[PDB]
């Protein structure tokens, strides 16, 4: 099963100085970089959490406040902080935004929007395996994979598209949309225009919603630059193209459950704003992150150290892995490296693979993800997570992984 | 339609020195009682909402927390409150507990766990209108009413459950459980021990679900007493017996969201705690409740005092109507009366029901909510509540409604 990398770690994890020789967690997409900038500001700024305003208390005033429309505070924050993160080339409506209870809460919300019990999604492999149940668990809606593979850098293609569309056919299938993670969960790239482009070129022909998962939006760090597919959508199908966003990844927040749909269809956003009742985002939460993002110095801020400290850290561990003879899928975004183990497999096979998850997680004591667990179509590839580890630790499990390849290899 | 009262409130709401002539409040179940209470514990104790605990910074520890487990020392506050609130005559488990975004989304993943798509629950009417949207919207199941009648002081009865049973049937739809809402809304009474015990031996026979929603527990303000229907438990269909909770109508949080399902059963504890994850509570609201619920100082009066001010206003409320010659169910529970204005319809139909509800509305300035909303059989009746106004403005409402009275009656 895909859940023994994390059962072991819960049994041994690893600490530096309690338990040194226990299993390192690079399986998890957690932003531990920047918690330094947002304590920073809660000292200086220390209101917001206080349930002050103006020298006066308004706890009664959030404590009372359960509209799904959102506190009007924190959606315009919202808004001006998605703007900023695309260099202010596109505007977001606030009305057009739904705050949700994470991605998590926005994803499945968009599909009972959108999908009826029986119908279909696309999705391009590798995905993130909780659409696996965000999507379809409580929605009845069924995945098709559009399948990426190396050869392109894991590009979507006209073909894998088409391939998709027919595979939802011959399961007897209706494609009701295509959702995608730009930038993506688990390549570490950001969508390119070309792919954007054929996305919507695609989507106008089927008659079909597409769905652009941003929340690593924030964390694009090297060359090429994210383009949000709003941005596309500048240079019909206008109302078919929808966003989903959450402050878990960027700013480190998951606990806050801060997610948010934007979509440019007034009746979706009236169908989500009315499902957001079952996941509303708390009040108290609301209006402290409307102080934090309503505070330009700190969003600009933020964003610059940021993409500062993702970038050295990615780089650690790709200059890391290339001391064990390890590439990775040239990336640019996100938490994670996409690792290329194939030559380390016994066979080119998802049995190979697994083989190998193993002897990493046991000989190792590195917890990382096996690219099957995220769909992959071809054995040998990784997801790799590094944001959420002190650098020295980083350091071990190259270390740790060196001696395992000098010894088998 | 019943969202009129609504609609004309949002238009010109009452503010008594600015629009004292605006439509006056009484429809909206909300706690405003005891704000004081809250405010006062957090200026002495400003530590967990300023996220320190033993003066060191915790927020980077809550910013990560994103366990659908929840917070352990807040759902061990929270089962301790629980029990205090039944007296301590029962314990609950904080495994057994799964926290969720509100009652709201507590009662629509009880369903998703219940009832597959198609099925049905009957629930005793009159009942809270929120419910015909929670209970079905997502979940594709049924609604069967279990009719309740003036005649035995709206009373669950042995006929009136088998009644509904053979309407499912009728409807060619399977049953999968009851959900009752003790203390009710909108009747404002505690379920009685008979009627707890006709529910059980019913589940029982017919091998379903009993789901208690008891959002209003500690909000039972006069005798007879509040029975949980865990308490009768404890004097096969054991498995089968939950219960919903939420921090919104006694504490008056419901912008934070803090709500709970509690199961006896382990499968049903484990798909709640998955589906959680759409709508987790925060991070920063569970540290900040767990410190205010541990304090037994405050929970123990905050109860005692939101009882003798729920108390007081109701007590105001029925002797304003009285004044009117108006009579209520008797009721003791809630942050609402029942409220019998039969003898003020032009007929006994609900057409006569609409128009004097039109006539309180538009000439009378009040909203309140009319029976037929809550599915009530018997024209007349209306949900008054009386916990979010000051007094004076309580006064006032009465006094407009006695000087309609004389004018039309």
């Amino acid at each position: 099963s895909y859940f023994l990398g994390w059962q072991e770690y819960e049994k041994n994890p690893y600490h530096e100085v309690h338990n040194t020789n226990g299993i390192i967690q690079m399986g998890l997409a957690e932003n531990q970089l920047c918690f330094d900038l947002l304590e920073s500001w809660l000292a200086k700024n220390p209101e917001a959490a206080a349930f002050k305003k103006n020298g006066e208390s308004i706890f009664a005033e959030l404590a009372l406040f359960q509209d799904y429309h959102g506190l009007p505070a924190f959606k315009k924050a919202m808004v001006d902080f998605m703007a900023e993160i695309r260099g202010n080339k596109v505007t977001f409506d606030p009305n057009h935004l739904v705050l949700t209870a994470g991605a998590t809460s926005a994803n499945e919300t968009f599909i009972f929007c959108l999908a009826d019990p029986g119908e279909a999604v696309l999705i391009p492999t590798p995905y993130y395996p909780g659409f696996d149940r965000d999507l379809k668990w409580r929605t009845g809606v069924e995945i098709v994979p559009i399948h990426c593979t190396s050869s392109n850098g894991f590009q979507i293609t006209e073909t894998a598209l088409e391939e998709a569309y027919q595979e939802a056919e011959k399961r007897n299938l209706r494609v009701k949309g295509v959702l995608v993670t730009n930038p993506s969960n688990p390549l570490g790239t950001t969508m390119t225009r070309n792919e954007l482009y054929l996305l919507l070129s695609f989507v106008e022909d089927k008659g079909i919603h597409l769905i652009s998962d941003e929340i690593y939006s924030g964390t694009a760090f090297s060359s090429p630059s994210f383009i949000s597919v709003m941005e596309v959508l500048k240079d019909e199908v206008w109302q078919r193209v929808h966003v989903v966003y959450s402050l878990s990844k960027d700013l480190g927040l998951p606990g806050f459950r801060v997610g948010a749909i934007y979509s440019n269809d007034d009746m979706v956003v009236a169908a989500a704003t009315k499902m957001s009742s079952f996941g509303l985002v708390s009040s108290q939460t609301q209006h402290l992150l409307s102080a934090m993002l309503s505070d330009k110095k700190l969003t600009k801020n933020y964003i610059a150290e940021n993409h500062k400290r993702l970038k050295q850290r990615q780089k650690k561990l790709v200059s890391g892995l290339q001391k064990s003879g390890i590439s990775c899928l040239n990336g640019n975004a996100g938490l994670f490296c996409w690792v290329d183990m194939r030559h380390l497999l016994r066979s080119n096979t998802f049995e190979a693979e697994m083989e190998l998850w193993k002897k990493i997680v046991y000989e190792v004591h590195l917890n990382i993800s096996p690219g099957s667990s995220c769909h992959c179509t071809e054995p040998g590839w990784f997801r790799v997570c590094f944001a959420n580890l002190p650098e020295r630790t980083l350091d071990l499990a190259m270390q740790r992984l060196k001696a395992f390849v000098g010894e088998y290899y």
